[PDB]
């Protein structure tokens, strides 16, 4: 996808940021965005396409590729994303807004506890997603699903595609967010002290 | 899709609005464009090529996906964008040509009136839309369509691709097309008050 | 496609132009190219690919869909688009013509006849191509096609990809099209008045 | 493709040509480029995709393709706006050398003379590539091509994607060159008288 | 995939860099990022669409493709260029944050321990990929895989699309690894002495 | 592929150029990246696809198409124009340090000597790499390939995609090959009279 229009927003927001958070932008734009566009969404271009049931029952494919995979990983990516970001759009909104203030008429006051909160939701929505995924998921895809909805007539075996790097990815993207947890969690601390 | 232009102009539009209307603009280019250019548009990728009917008959599974899918729910979100965004234009041209008009020779006068007639105009088309995809589809798509448009044979089965995904991002597009209409409520009472 | 070299002819021509003029470039660059990118392009995709013609005879699918289709509406659309733009470009030109002219030694003299017989044209333009789609395929694409092209053995029975949809937004152009012929109505009517 | 460094370079010739000549660059840039990508590569997408023989020979459906489109029309495209945009650049390369000398110490002298060159090498170069098409494939292609050549069994009958789509854009393609060629005459005795 | 942040970052990377590492990074755009897109990314598009086992059983193709190729070679290179990346990132940001704290208020004295630490940090990381890379694939992708997962019964022969392009560019890759590695190691000396 | 990195440093290098290497870069730009993006890549696209051989032995199409085309030419021409203008980066990169040389404290002295190496580096790559094409396929695609790779059983018939067209491609990049070959010894004959 276009991610240009979040970046020219977070951009901004970086020089309106500590330095960690300055590091946590950057953590998002290449361990995060970069990697999805680079690297998986090839990796899950072909989840349907190439997902395989051993049966002859038409429908029974499309039931348990849809029970396996709710939602694609990439998908809950891109949305954990935008809401990890959002708040820092808050922040960075709020910021502004005082400015055109003052030429009507750096981090203190309001803005202090406006950035307070800006850290709290990112990391809440930080651990919301990662525990989230845990329960739909948890963090390994094996490659044999079996499948038991209407219409598949008893259970069928159904066949993953690219499991293991799959799993790999699942796997570095959990570590990239925690990365970014410790970074949120260094950002609290070092505002206090 | 590419949608530079509408972006420059809306941008345009920032400038000349409320906080709340910038608020408004932001979610529109996060939650609307971004979320269908980087997520949607790939969920409803394989949405007849993937829809399956069980048939031996000619042409039956294009009339049941027709009949299925009138319209795609993306094309929908995209018309649904550009309506909600045309009004802003109007404001923004407005605004623009009482700026060439000063210099031949913020918001008051016949400004406060059109911006007023723009929140309107957006309030419309937003529950407009809203109300016509719950008559059209609802907000949950099965799994299962049964089909009996000719040429299908008596009641044909046909299966959805990726139904549960798909509810998903109906479901998340429902809430943010609401929180627009929230935003445009808190736009009207400011200006009143 | 990529409009990005028209896109700045005809930004450069809204600024020498009236208000009118800049709404009608508003409504091509956004009700026009911006649905065929962003909504049609991928309605008419699988048009010969999901075609399908109830035979075993080979060729017949092939010459059925030419007969149905002989052009795609998305093609003629692009082509209205450039005819309907080409008068603007003209006048644009004779206008950087005389401020080059000016610079060597608005709406007056000779670019006022230049200004009319743009109108015009784009006037003309417009309605020849709203009348040769209806002559061509009325405004409504049926879901069967029934063919007797050779090599197709008597008559066949083909099934079209998407009927609703395409209507839909053969209807919305045609809606489109008819606004951008009110605008230079309005346009001729406001010079002479 | 992306044409965006020739786009560069011949927007830079714009400004040292005539009139005429800013005339056919705009010609080549919104009748030939964008026409190409926006409308006629997608028209000749699945030429050999959907291109099919009668037969039941291995290798008949390659050799029978190969032997009617030995060059694809876009690509016979492509070709003639680089090489008639060839001459376009010498010329304009001459000016910025001249430019260069000037510094380091419009159209007259040696420019003149290179100017002339150039309308001629465009002139020769137009006509030599609508000439070739004529003589490879006429102005219409058929739906039915009949193959002899081995592998194929006999003489056999295939079939040609869209033919009727594609001699509407052969016949447009000849037109745009035909107006070009009457461009460069003009420009030719516009210089003379 | 969309490399232009990582450029924009590198870019500035190069003006606050030895001469060598502006070496480094024309490298690193040249002959690792740009060839991965114009050249590999290609080259391995097919590795599963095109990979055949001779077998009949219903997931056998799926199983085996996934352990022979647990990561695609691609995307492990993507990895690479990232984390061979991430150092310099960090040493720019220091950098960044000492022009900020002059603000406030070349290489030498804490910088200069940062500009080692990345040196030493892109060198074992760089050797780090070069030696998984060994062990998990050798340098040469042979033709033919024999997989003796579950659920292929006995041990069944699969085929590899593209070993010798594939091989090819492999090997190219290594070489440009050790390169970097040689560039590296001349930072090290050239700062010592 | 996105080239745009490699044209940034390339445009550079026309200023610090002779007028023989700005019509060098020309030609790279224009009849050697354009021609492969915008028509060549397409030539190409359903190579092995389109790769088609007789026999029914599973594993035959792969090893065949992988022996008759070790490496694909779009692939080889990558490369060539990689390594072709890796020496002009090179030359480019003294040139700039030389200039912030200067700050510290055209064609002459260190610089001259670079330059004709430069030259004389993209001359050897030049022949290398025509001779080495020469040597794996000639300049001529024929459409029958006849294989006897285990494990297809005795020999069998392969046929090609598009071998004409692929023809008059490679005829026509090994033209401008020879033509960057004469450019170059131009350079040197110029700089030396
Ligand atoms: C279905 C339980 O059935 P199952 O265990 O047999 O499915 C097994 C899992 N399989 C469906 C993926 C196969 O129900 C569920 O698991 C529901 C799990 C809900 C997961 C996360 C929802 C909240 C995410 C919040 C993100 C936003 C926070 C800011
Ligand atoms: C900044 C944050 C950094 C986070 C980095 C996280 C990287 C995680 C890499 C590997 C995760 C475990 C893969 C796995 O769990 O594999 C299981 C599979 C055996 O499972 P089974 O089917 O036999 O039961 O392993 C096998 O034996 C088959 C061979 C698998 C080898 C895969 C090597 C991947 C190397 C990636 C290196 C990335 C460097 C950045
Ligand atoms: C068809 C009623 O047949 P059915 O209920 O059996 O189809 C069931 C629904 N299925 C056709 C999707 C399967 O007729 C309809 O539903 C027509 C529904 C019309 C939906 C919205 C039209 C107005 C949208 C306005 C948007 C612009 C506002 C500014
Ligand atoms: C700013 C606006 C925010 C709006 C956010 C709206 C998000 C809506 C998320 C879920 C909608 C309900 C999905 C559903 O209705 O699923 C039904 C299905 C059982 O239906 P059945 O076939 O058994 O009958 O549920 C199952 O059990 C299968 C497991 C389904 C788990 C799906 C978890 C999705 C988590 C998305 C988190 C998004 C975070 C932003
Ligand atoms: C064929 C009459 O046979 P049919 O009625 O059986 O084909 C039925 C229609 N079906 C061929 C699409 C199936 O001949 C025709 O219809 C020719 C119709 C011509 C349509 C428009 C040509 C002029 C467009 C001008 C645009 C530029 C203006 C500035
Ligand atoms: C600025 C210019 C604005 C122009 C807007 C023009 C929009 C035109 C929208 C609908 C055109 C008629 C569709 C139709 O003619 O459908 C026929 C079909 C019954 O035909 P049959 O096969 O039963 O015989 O209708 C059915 O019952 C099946 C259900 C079809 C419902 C389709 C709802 C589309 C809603 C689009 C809203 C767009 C908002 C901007
Ligand atoms: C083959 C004559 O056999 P045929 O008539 O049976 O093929 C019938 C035509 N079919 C091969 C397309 C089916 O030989 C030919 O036609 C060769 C025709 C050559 C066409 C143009 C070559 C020069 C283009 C110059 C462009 C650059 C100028 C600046
Ligand atoms: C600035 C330069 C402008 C150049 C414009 C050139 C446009 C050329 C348009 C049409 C060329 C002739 C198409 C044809 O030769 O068609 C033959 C086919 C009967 O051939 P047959 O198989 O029966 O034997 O005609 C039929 O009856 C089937 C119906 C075909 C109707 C096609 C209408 C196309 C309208 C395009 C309008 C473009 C406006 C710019
Ligand atoms: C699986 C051993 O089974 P196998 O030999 O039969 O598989 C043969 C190899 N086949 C799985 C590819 C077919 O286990 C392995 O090979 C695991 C190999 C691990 C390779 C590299 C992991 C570390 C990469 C670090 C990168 C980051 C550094 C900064
Ligand atoms: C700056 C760093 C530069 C690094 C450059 C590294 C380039 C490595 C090129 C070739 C690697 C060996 C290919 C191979 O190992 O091939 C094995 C295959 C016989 O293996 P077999 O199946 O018979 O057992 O060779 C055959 O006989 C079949 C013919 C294969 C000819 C392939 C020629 C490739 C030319 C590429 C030139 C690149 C120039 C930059
Ligand atoms: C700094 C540059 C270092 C360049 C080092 C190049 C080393 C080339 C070694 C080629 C060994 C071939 C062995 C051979 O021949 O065993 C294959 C059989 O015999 C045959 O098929 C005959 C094959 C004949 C190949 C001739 C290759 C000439 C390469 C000249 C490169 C000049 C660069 C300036
Ligand atoms: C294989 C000889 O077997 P064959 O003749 O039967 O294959 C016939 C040719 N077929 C493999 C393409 C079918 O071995 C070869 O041809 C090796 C040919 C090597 C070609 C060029 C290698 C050096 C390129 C240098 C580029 C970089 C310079 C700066
Ligand atoms: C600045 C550098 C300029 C370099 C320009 C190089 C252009 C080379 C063009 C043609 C190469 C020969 C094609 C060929 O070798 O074709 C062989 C084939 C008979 O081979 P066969 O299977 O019968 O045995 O010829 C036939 O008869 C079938 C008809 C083939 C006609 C192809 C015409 C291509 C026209 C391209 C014009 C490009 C203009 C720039």
């Amino acid at each position: 996808g276009d991610w240009s229009f979040l970046g020219r927003l977070l951009e901004n927001a970086q020089e309106h940021s500590t330095v960690i958070g300055k590091v946590w932008l950057t953590v998002l734009f290449i361990f995060r965005i970069l990697v999805l566009g680079a690297a998986a969404e090839e990796v899950w271009g072909d989840e349907q396409s190439d997902f395989t049931c051993n049966t002859q029952q038409p429908g029974c494919e499309n039931v348990c590729y849809d029970r396996a995979f709710p939602i694609s990983h990439v998908r809950f990516w891109v949305l954990q994303i935008i809401f990890v970001s959002t708040p820092t759009l808050i922040y960075l909104g709020h910021v502004l807004h005082l400015v055109r203030m003052e030429e009507k008429r750096r981090i203190a006051g309001a803005l202090l506890r406006t950035y307070v909160f800006n850290i709290i939701f990112k990391t809440l929505f930080e651990v919301g997603f990662i525990a989230g995924q845990y329960f739909l998921y948890g963090f390994q895809l094996k490659p044999l699903y079996r499948c038991d909805r209407w219409p598949c007539p008893n259970t069928v075996d159904c066949f993953i595609s690219r499991p293991t790097e799959k799993t790999i990815f699942i796997l570095f993207m959990l570590a990239v967010a925690c990365v970014s947890l410790l970074l949120n969690v260094l950002e609290i601390y070092h505002l206090g002290w």
